[PDB]
């Protein structure tokens, strides 16, 4: 039946009863569309942005241009940065919310409190505010400086791209003109030059692609990303439970699914009371648990620990059709990506019930509607947590047959900076002589999603990752990237003999292994942090770092957009499958072969594991033997 | 090409272009014609993600893309993608335009406030403080409309409750579409359309009519008040439009796109002295400055014609004809449309492209100048300067001019203070002519042009010789409104094409049968006179005999529009046809459903007969439920 499913056989032994209900699957779905690609989309030669179109690009036929005039190359890039604009708008969503979160609990009225007040109080001074009075007051003064770094406009500097980027990156910045305005602004202007007849400069495109790039790094990920430590913690790290061999039909399980963990927090919160448990046992259940999905249970797993109610990570978006065929799942609460539009007659074949915690997640399918807002989300927590032992009772329990495969995977999540420092001693520096003595490489940043587009799921990332550490290449790990290397058990201590001799040596030294799990895209800032420091320890810019990026399975423009930054932010970035500008030669020279003398990195292609670490290794030795190492 | 022009001027400069073998939109048309695809033409089409390309196909099993959405999401959820560009547009236009009125407030550029009355009586409609001078009133007003422009879910409007009918309101939060500001409704469209987000196309359409009603209410009304009150409320006046306007022994200036400032501001400098001078020792007998598309036609409704300023040349498919005169110096390039394969045709003519925008970018321009409130005085300048070196040593003596000799009259500068002042001071006239049957209803012409449905312009002006036909007076804005503006519907002669009651009226009241209102951008500014009508009757905006129509709309700053009509609760005739046609439940909604859940509802068509017979139809419709 489906050519390509999955590497993890939990996965495929769940897609094997989705096929025996005969309920469609994105796995079932992939070959239907593979029977009739159209090549001008694959490529990016088409368009449908005016009603004289829709307009391909076709010079054999005689339609060099499109009907406006504009040609392949400012067709493709212009593309994709329109929907490289959504990227933003997410991240710049997700980071809006977490700022009101954090001055609604600065105040009071959230189930939420001020875990981590020694970054409250660093960020307060680095970014020059008012550190008088009570912690709280400082939370307040911080979440309406962060609203201001997303309302910047074109005219007004910044704070935070000076605080946290290093010295000559921001040399390059300033000497190509690509100085973001806060993503707003950014988005805003994106979206009004990708209009018909407005830019049609495919390298006008691509320098606002890394502006909105930059934007989305420096005004958005990193503020909403010290926030949620403000919130709920630094992350530390500590063993996790993985794969969905975790789930027990005996409870009444609760699973959020998306970006933003403060429903998710609010939920474990919630279950901890003992009403709610003697409300779940008083229904015939066990007890009541929560889990954690894709990015949302990504965030928890990173700050949170494994404990009765909380029951760790189910994987990455394309296990949420699998997870509802485990007929275990009594509510899943979605608040973004991923919440695939045809989960309604899965749930309803499985006894699940589909809740939505956001007014920007509706699909055909949805049980409950509640939009999430800072003083409700305690009372949201409890309705959902009176929803699922409505629907245990009515729909799965004594219904619903489960099948939940037996494959749990162990992985040590809540890699930080901070941490990194931690298991170094404090210092960046015995990492500089490691990797100065050659026994690590380099480091690689793996943001990535996951698709079947260039494969089963999570096969390229996962081989590529052993292909990655089998040459000492250290990898920090996010996104759903993250999720399919924890599953596959490279994030745990015995994946440390999985590394070649250099790098299993050092980590099993340093008790780490070769994969630090960093958390979600989202980390994509964090991880700059990592390379900023590499980078102001050497007083050495970014370019010349022996450093790489790959999303070796990206699916849509979140990852993009970090891809973006990667390349704005001078790195070798490989991005697999090819994203669609691959009909416009013009835009492909110049985002593969040009952008080193502009920004100083370059986009790298490719889907063979070996072949891209191969490339990605000879990257890195270039760096090396400039640096003299 | 097998579609060409109504306009004899536009045929004339589309067979010279064909002579120098060079490109254009007339010509691309047909080779896109020969390889069109039906999957995207029917909106049945994805390329979000990388599982993609996808299409719906039921027959090979392709029912539904990788990611699970049907084809009604994918429609909508493409639809809503574009609006987004089209709401970002307006929200930078009015954005520069607040910026634009406070660095004016403080002295920091060469405009001032004309309209003193209005901004004090904005400011007292708005509760803001009256106190101080004007450049005070002037700033508080624009941190108004800024903090409009950034206003959230929580903080409720001012400028919807001040603008908006009572029943359109209670409409609007019983359906829970009351829009955040248009910044935050933007971004959470666009964040809603991403991959595996929101595929429900019911949600996405109340997505889209939250997005038409925060950019009416959130942008568009504001920024033309604020320009409004910087360069003086238009009145009806006389206009000379096609491009037989053009002289080549001139050094001739050309502003185009959507924003005026640099059009204000070059008017202005050009007529100081020593520009003049400037212009008349280069050989040529005097320096003039045109306006071209919307920013033109923002000129042309506050500015008369004058020594300098000559009037509108014509629409954005009349850009490549224009530079074929052989006489443009300089085509100063603010913003929509500027076709980005102006290059050749500008070396060719010999004419130089200068973009005073950082949003238009395309290979072949020549300066860039992006606009600034506190340097548009020396931009203005340099473009001027960069005019006189371009005909010196491109235009004059080498280039063969090729100017048409056709001239037309508009009366241009048709506001809602305009039909006050033509009716005597009060609404009540007008009610009267419409509820004695003079005048059956009223139609908002807001359009573009295209080549879709049809040579350029023809549908629109022949659906509006219909419509006058018909006894139904046309407020026009757009390019749709330079098209009947160049064809001759928005002068007196063209009461005689009127039916009886409407002619009849128009000569009681000295107005032509179609009104020149401005932009697609005054949209907004028409739902200023329904909404008064509505008030008036105290009936709700879904009962009143008015219509709106975009019967050549291109691109989303008309289909945004068309989505505030919906929202607002009108009969919104939209051809050609926008890529929704293969979702079967998103066509039934828009088209049929909307009449019990905003009132209004979508019309297609491209026949003039049909479209206007349909129109009277339903005017005749609400006509008879109200009782007249
Ligand atoms: S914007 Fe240009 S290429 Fe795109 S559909 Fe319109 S005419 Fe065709
Ligand atoms: S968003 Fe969905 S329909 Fe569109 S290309 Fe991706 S998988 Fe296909
Ligand atoms: S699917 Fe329409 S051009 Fe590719
Ligand atoms: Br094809
Ligand atoms: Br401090
Ligand atoms: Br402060
Ligand atoms: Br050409
Ligand atoms: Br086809
Ligand atoms: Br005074
Ligand atoms: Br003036
Ligand atoms: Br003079
Ligand atoms: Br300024
Ligand atoms: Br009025
Ligand atoms: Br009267
Ligand atoms: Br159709
Ligand atoms: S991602
Ligand atoms: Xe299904
Ligand atoms: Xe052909
Ligand atoms: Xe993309
Ligand atoms: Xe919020
Ligand atoms: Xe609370
Ligand atoms: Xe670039
Ligand atoms: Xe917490
Ligand atoms: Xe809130
Ligand atoms: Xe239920
Ligand atoms: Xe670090
Ligand atoms: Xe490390
Ligand atoms: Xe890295
Ligand atoms: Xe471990
Ligand atoms: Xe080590
Ligand atoms: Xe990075
Ligand atoms: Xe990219
Ligand atoms: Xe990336
Ligand atoms: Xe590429
Ligand atoms: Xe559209
Ligand atoms: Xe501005
Ligand atoms: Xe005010
Ligand atoms: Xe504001
Ligand atoms: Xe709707
Ligand atoms: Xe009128
Ligand atoms: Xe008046
Ligand atoms: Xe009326
Ligand atoms: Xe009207
Ligand atoms: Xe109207
Ligand atoms: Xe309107
Ligand atoms: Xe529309
Ligand atoms: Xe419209
Ligand atoms: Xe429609």
């Amino acid at each position: 039946m489906a050519t390509k499913t999955s590497i993890h056989p939990s996965v495929n032994e769940l897609y094997q009863r989705l096929a025996e209900d005969q309920l469609s699957n994105c796995f079932d779905r992939f070959d239907p569309q593979e029977k009739i690609r159209c090549n001008y989309c694959e490529l990016g030669v088409s368009c449908q942005l005016c009603s004289n179109g829709p307009c391909r690009i076709n010079e054999k036929v005689g339609a060099t241009l499109g009907v406006c005039g504009i040609n392949a190359d400012g067709m493709a890039m212009r593309y994709m940065l329109l929907r490289n604009v959504m990227g933003t708008s997410t991240y710049t969503y997700h980071a809006y919310e977490a700022y009101k979160t954090l001055k609604m609990t600065a105040l009071g009225n959230t189930p939420f409190t001020i875990t981590d007040k020694d970054k409250l109080y660093q960020m307060a001074k680095d970014l020059e505010l008012n550190t008088e009075g009570k912690p709280e007051d400082v939370a307040v003064r911080l979440s309406d400086f962060l609203i201001w770094e997303l309302y910047r406009d074109y005219d007004e500097p910044g704070k935070m791209i000076e605080v946290y980027a290093p010295l000559k990156r921001k040399e390059v910045w300033r000497k190509l003109g690509i100085y973001p305005a806060g993503p707003l602004h950014e988005l805003k202007d994106a979206a009004a030059s990708c209009l018909t007849n407005v830019d049609g400069d495919y390298v006008s495109l691509a320098t606002k692609g890394l502006r909105l790039g930059l934007s989305c790094i420096y005004g958005a990920q990193i503020g909403l990303e010290l926030v949620q430590d403000i919130l709920f913690g630094t992350g530390m790290p500590h063993e996790m439970d993985v794969d969905l061999g975790i789930f027990d039909a005996d409870y009444i399980n609760i699973v959020f699914n998306g970006h933003e963990p403060f429903v998710g927090v609010a939920l474990i919160l919630a279950a901890k009371e003992a009403v709610n448990q003697d409300k779940a046992k008083a229904a015939g259940a066990k007890s009541l648990r929560i889990y954690g999905s894709i990015e949302s249970g990504q965030e928890v797993v990173q700050r949170f620990q494994k404990d009765e109610v909380f029951r760790g990570l189910t994987g990455n978006w394309l296990t949420i059709e699998p997870m509802l065929a485990t007929g275990a799942v009594d509510v899943l609460a979605m608040d973004m990506n991923c919440s695939p539009p045809n989960l309604g007659p899965l749930a309803e074949k499985y006894g699940a019930t589909l809740v939505s915690v956001s007014r920007l997640v509706r699909f055909p399918g949805i049980h409950h509607f509640l939009d999430y807002k800072p003083s409700e989300v305690r009372e949201i927590a409890q309705k959902i947590i009176d929803i699922a032992v409505d629907s245990f009772k009515n729909k799965r329990h004594g219904k619903i047959t489960p099948k939940i495969p037996a494959n749990i995977q162990k992985a040590i999540t809540g890699f930080t900076p901070e941490a990194i420092l931690k298991a170094l001693g404090g210092s960046i520096n015995p990492l500089i002589e490691v990797i100065k003595a050659g026994k690590i490489k380099g480091a690689v940043g793996l943001i990535n999603c996951t698709t079947l587009k260039n494969g089963p799921q999570d096969y390229v990332t996962v081989n590529l990752a052993k292909e990655l550490i089998k040459r000492d290449i250290l990898i920090l790990s996010g996104g759903c990237g993250n999720h399919a290397l924890e599953v596959a058990g490279l994030c745990n201590l015995d994946a440390i003999n999985l590394a070649g001799p250099g790098l299993s040596e050092v980590c099993r030294n340093l008790n780490i292994p070769p994969v630090l799990s960093f958390g979600t895209c989202t980390d994509t800032g964090r991880i700059s942090l990592v390379v900023t420091a590499l980078a102001n320890a050497l007083n050495v810019d970014t370019a010349d770092l022996p450093v790489a990026v790959t999303a070796p399975m990206y699916m849509e423009q979140k990852a993009t957009i970090d891809a973006l930054f990667a390349l704005a932010y001078g790195l070798y970035t490989h991005v697999a499958p090819d994203p669609p500008v691959m009909g416009a030669p013009n835009l492909v020279k110049l985002l593969t072969r040009d952008l080193p003398s502009i920004t100083g990195g370059r986009i790298a292609v490719g889907s063979d594991p070996v072949k891209v670490a191969d490339d990605i290794l000879a990257h890195i030795n270039d760096r090396r033997a400039k640096l003299g190492i």
